[PDB]
């Protein structure tokens, strides 16, 4: 008994794999298991980060706000997404990008009731540059956009396959609350992010993604990574 | 002292209220925002829209919550095109941006552009909170907060200040308030505030020259710092 | 060839939305969204034309000391406010219906794409065009007139608080009258300028009664109710 | 003297080609003197063209919403080309157009245009309203209150309006006694805009040069409805 | 052979005649060419010239602006653009108008994704306003649009039959026969084909979108 | 004889040093050059390509990669603009493509009204239209600004003679007519561009602007690089 629909969010760096850029095998790991979501059954929108695309940084510790820091990362959303895109495409998967800041030419603007309507086509729907808003994390994007489309849950996609109780200098739980996270001491997201899932009950599934087969069998509701849950 | 702040208000604020728009409530608000700024503080301000809505009929009657956060943010505007006037009419030059491009209605969100206004002497007005639903005003003024780089964000509530709990307090950390127990403002407004370092002074508008007091540096309603 | 009209513009007043009161009384709004759903359902079209007066005019705002300008604006986002809970009701009554508001407002509804709204009639999906026509110095009743225009409305139904055009500030009641024939007799205020654009597109205009449960209904049947506004 | 610190001119499209189809370059110069000489006298102007010079397309099929944004984008076209001439007699000038077209023209934004009339510039409203049925007698009405005109000149081809042998031509009139029979110096749109508003409207004959500069002062000329 | 999508490049100043203004004899003679070409199965979109709204280069002469002369072209190409749209139309031929300047409510914005769907439906496309940018022709708009449709070639419409029936895009750089350099230059980078052909003498679209031995081929 | 307003051309590869991303050293080695020639009264508008963020090479669609690279120079624009910034000189970022907070219009206009305040202006995202590149790109707005030259900079400094593949031991040019540029196989900008340039009588002057000065030379005009007029 698992989920209908699920906004996925994956961080920038996984698509430099470190180091600087796109790695084009990471990438393709990733639509390939995003494919076997779609195939599934289960409709997917992706909210990726854009820390890949600079050292870094370096540009901070090194002069530049963080409002325009932040707006590169959006932009480094936005090329995550194109690549991503490709990938899927390639893979036999239709999939679009909205963009959150309308860039006309390059992707389509963000409109939820759009983005549904092509989750109910069985097509991926890629959010690019964050919400469009400085001092945002990704996550809280992710928190959001699935809000938006009225997703099931938030797939986390870390290298960690879980929330371990406790930092281990330990197992990693199956199943919490979300008072229980907040209530001493863990962390699964930033905690922006984590009171707009709280405050609305969006349950959180923290996963390692790049585990072959991992996310298929976690929109099954198979029991794989940490779910938040209340 | 309080070198440039964000004044956030409940629309209720400004109904006075009662329902709806009171302008003897936008009048006395403008007319102490405008000695604020005759003061030398610069001043971005945000409104909700509730007094738009009649308690929460709508809300309960079925309204998708996604309708509903536009429905107030259309509430926002209404409010931030009023107070504009008012203040215009008490001599100050004001500027409204909307998260919403609205064409003629006021100008686009644009931040560089908000501040470049703020440090000319004119007071910012941000409407239509973020154009994204499942957030509140207050986090709306929050992220505008940091944006702008303002030094506080200004609560104006019809309260005194944050108690524990119905005993009002005077100072607390950011992380006292977590521990336990209090509410400030709202989870996720507060948690942006936090995770950045950001003031927060809740106080009563309704006393006048409160919000004077507050700017001033004056003690206090309560004061949030880390 | 079918009996009365295929395709309305319904102009329904803000006030009656409303009470009563400041904002917007559901029990009202909810009894107009299921009249319009039941003559929707028979397979006319409508699109619908909103007021904002439960919010503000105008004009009003004008006199009490402010811009006109900034205070036609607060009136438009009124009706947009409107325009959404008729929205939300006509939904529940299993309609679709879809908002193209003047002004763009990208996130809230649909920008104004008359020929897309055309296309959202054929489907028989209610429009509900809200923001005015965006154009301050301009009311509803106008915006009514120019979209009837722009979509080939067959008549602009002018839903008020009373039943149609007497002949005299208040009898009788005219059933029928020539646009020219209301500024001969002098028959203000269906709002001068609304009512030339009609007048200089033979646009025909029937004022009704709405609160009268199931009137919608008779004036699109092409029945005998109000007065009907031709040339 | 009278006369008005600001003022909307309204002109007819085929008049920018007369009356050949398209532009004329001397008509379109000729325009632009008498403008400049609105400025030069210390009176702010702004402009708001039709787009005939460039409906026989209704005759034989076109939708008249279709035919009516042809004219739309004819007026912006009509904008450019005196825009271009009045930056010859040295007046700075900008054109608004009531739909946004980006790099072509600046967005329709009331406030700033009187700002470009204060610092004395030329403004230019073009595309209408951006909204087919309305004519461009009520575009001029509508901009002219929004940007908070003291009248709405008329450019006209006769001196005005007469009660005609030869008669006399009617230099005052109220709004109420042009309705109260029987003429037009809009269309009824038009005209109810300005009733409604207090707005007066002066008709008057472009062709004879100095005209405008004379009615700008307070002259008698042509004939002002008031108001 | 055949063609299964083209884009078809027509002067402005022939929908006129000209003289100046817009011919409705003219266009609605075109219209019913490009009629054939829908119903017979191709895919086709137009990219038109503005000229016919000017007099001469009467203001260019007088002291415009390129920048200005440019944008005057291109409103008048969204004339065009609507008048052949409207000719398409009533000829059953379901078409859009999409336009480099987005001008709301007149047309649609320029989406080339949205005009191979558009394509793809039996649609007519109609592109206006160039590209949105001085200094850029009207071939040069029609090889670009081309090259993003992924049409499979450009028809260069003409009053002369051709240029010759076949070369390479060398050797008309080689022995220096004439479109626009900058145009011939994006699509010899590309390898897009382009047949220039007389418009003029009737049924000669249908003949080039099958493949037949008509005017002038540029295919390298 | 020296210019009055100028549009510097610049490679993404540039910006990378010779690595993927940003070089901070390279940036600000750029920004001061042309902080030099701000505070010596010159009017500068710059347009940055994107390569420094073979794929195309991998599948990727033309159309899609293309904006990858638009993308990428809106990066690099914003980038420049924070070292300028830091040099003290005041800098607009116009984008082709539209990205409301992010950076201007694209409005050549109100360009020059940023040029005639002393203000540099950075013109980011290409023109927006695929199959253009970044040389097209500059010598559209070049013109659309009523620039005096293209400056064009280039690591070698200079136009060879012939091509080195021909004869190795050319060989730089120091004065050329575009014709005599066409006629032979000259090498000053891809085809596309060097065609709006000749049509239009625009110089094209090639450079590197990598040595200190150089710039300052250029401008003044001093006889540096390769210069081509009509
Ligand atoms: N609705 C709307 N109004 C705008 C916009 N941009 C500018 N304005 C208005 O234009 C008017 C004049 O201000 P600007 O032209 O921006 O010039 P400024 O930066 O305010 O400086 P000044 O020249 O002293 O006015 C003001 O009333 C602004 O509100 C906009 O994007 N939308
Ligand atoms: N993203 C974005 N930023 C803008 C836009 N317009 C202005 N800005 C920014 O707003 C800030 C203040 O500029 P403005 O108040 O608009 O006036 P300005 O033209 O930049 O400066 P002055 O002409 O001297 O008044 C600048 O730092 C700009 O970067 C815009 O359309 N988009
Ligand atoms: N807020 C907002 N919603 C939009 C906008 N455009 C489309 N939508 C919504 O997206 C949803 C899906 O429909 P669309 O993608 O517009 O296309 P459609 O023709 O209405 O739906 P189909 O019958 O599948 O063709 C509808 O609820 C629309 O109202 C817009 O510009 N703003
Ligand atoms: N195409 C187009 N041009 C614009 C737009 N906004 C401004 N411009 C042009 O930019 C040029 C410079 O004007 P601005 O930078 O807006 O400032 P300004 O109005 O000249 O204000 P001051 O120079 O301080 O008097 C003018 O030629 C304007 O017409 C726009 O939205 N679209
Ligand atoms: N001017 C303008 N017209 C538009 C725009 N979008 C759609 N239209 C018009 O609206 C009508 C198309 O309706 P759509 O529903 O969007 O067309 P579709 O993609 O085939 O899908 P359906 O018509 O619903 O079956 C046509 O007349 C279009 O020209 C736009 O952005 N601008
Ligand atoms: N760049 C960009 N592409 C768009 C935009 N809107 C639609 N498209 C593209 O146009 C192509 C066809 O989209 P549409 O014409 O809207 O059709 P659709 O919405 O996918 O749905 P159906 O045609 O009903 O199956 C897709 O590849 C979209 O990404 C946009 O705003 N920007
Ligand atoms: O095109 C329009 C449409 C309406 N409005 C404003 O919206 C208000 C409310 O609409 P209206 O007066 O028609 O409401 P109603 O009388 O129908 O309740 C008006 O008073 C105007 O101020 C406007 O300025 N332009």
């Amino acid at each position: 008994s698992g989920y209908s629909r699920v906004l996925l969010k994956l961080g920038g760096e996984m698509f430099g794999g470190g180091q600087v850029g796109l790695d084009p095998d990471v990438v393709a790991q990733v639509a390939r298991q995003i494919a076997d979501v779609v195939r599934g059954g289960v409709q997917i929108a992706v909210v990726i980060g854009g820390g890949n695309f600079f050292r870094g940084a370096q540009l901070q510790q090194l002069g530049m706000e963080r409002t325009r820091s932040d707006y590169m990362g959006m932009l480094g959303t936005v090329m995550n997404s194109l690549a991503l895109q490709d990938f899927l495409e390639k893979e036999g998967i239709v999939t679009r990008v909205q963009t959150a800041i309308t860039m006309g030419q390059v992707a389509e603007p963000y409109l939820p009731l759009r983005a549904v309507r092509h989750l109910e086509k069985g097509r991926v729907v890629i959010f690019g540059a964050g919400m469009g808003l400085p001092y945002f994390s990704t996550d809280t994007t992710a928190a959001q956009r699935a809000l938006e489309i009225g997703a099931d849950v938030v797939l986390m996609a870390k290298a960690v396959d879980g929330v371990f109780a406790e930092d281990p200098r330990a197992e990693l739980l199956t199943a919490v609350s979300h008072r229980e996270v907040l209530d001493r001491g863990l962390r699964v997201a930033d905690a922006t992010a984590f009171s707009l899932c709280m405050d609305n009950g969006m349950p959180i599934l923290v996963f390692n993604l790049l585990t072959d087969g991992n996310i298929a069998r976690a929109v099954r509701g198979e029991k794989i990574g940490t779910l938040v849950t209340t």
